[PDB]
């Protein structure tokens, strides 16, 4: 409806996957070459499957901050006979807050859907499920179960993916650009 809503679109399609763990079926971001995140609650193990397709999965790191604390972004480099599109320049350098961002989710249950969820809060420390977490952003919409993966936006970047919430809240993990320099 409005530039958020365009940027957010020109993402989810080109950049997302619908990936299937044993834990069900989340949305995924490519960043760069075979190179996607997830959330990592999701479990990827050594096969995954990706827009229904069996993918073996060649390479997979948790991220964790310097204090050893969970981030909950999982680094997975897929198997697969074909490239992202290149959007580590979207990436942002450092912590920041934000106006006007975007949820956005594609699913077999929740397809082509796109939340605008306004205000986003540099929150920082979560307990995360019962997970001390770091690096969290915070927005005013009461998100459900089937968003997890779910990609945050603004115009002109892609700032988190969506981890949690408390049925006020949501919660993403902050995505920078110094996690995927290869
Ligand atoms: C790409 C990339 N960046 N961090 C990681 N990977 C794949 C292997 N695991 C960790």
């Amino acid at each position: 409806m409005g530039p958020g809503f365009d940027f957010a679109q020109a993402i989810m399609k080109k950049n997302t996957v619908i990936a299937r763990t044993e834990k069900g079926e989340f949305t995924m971001l490519g960043v760069y070459d075979r190179v996607a995140v997830i959330p990592t609650h999701a479990s990827v193990g050594e096969i995954i499957y990706i827009n229904d397709v069996e993918t073996r999965v060649l390479d997979a790191c948790a991220l964790r901050d310097l204090t050893d604390t969970n981030l909950e972004i999982t680094i997975v480099k897929l198997d697969r006979n074909q490239k992202f599109r290149d959007i580590r320049h979207f990436l942002p350098r450092c912590e920041d807050d934000y106006n006007d961002a975007v949820l956005s989710v594609h699913t077999s249950k929740f397809p082509n859907m796109y939340i605008p969820v306004g205000q986003v809060t540099n929150y920082g420390f979560l307990n995360l499920g019962g997970t001390p977490t770091h690096r969290i952003l915070m927005y005013n919409f009461p998100t459900r179960a089937g968003q997890c993966g779910g990609v945050v936006t603004t115009t002109g970047k892609v700032i988190g993916i969506h981890v949690g919430g408390n049925g006020a809240q949501g919660f993403a993990a902050m995505l920078l650009h110094s996690y995927f320099t290869d």
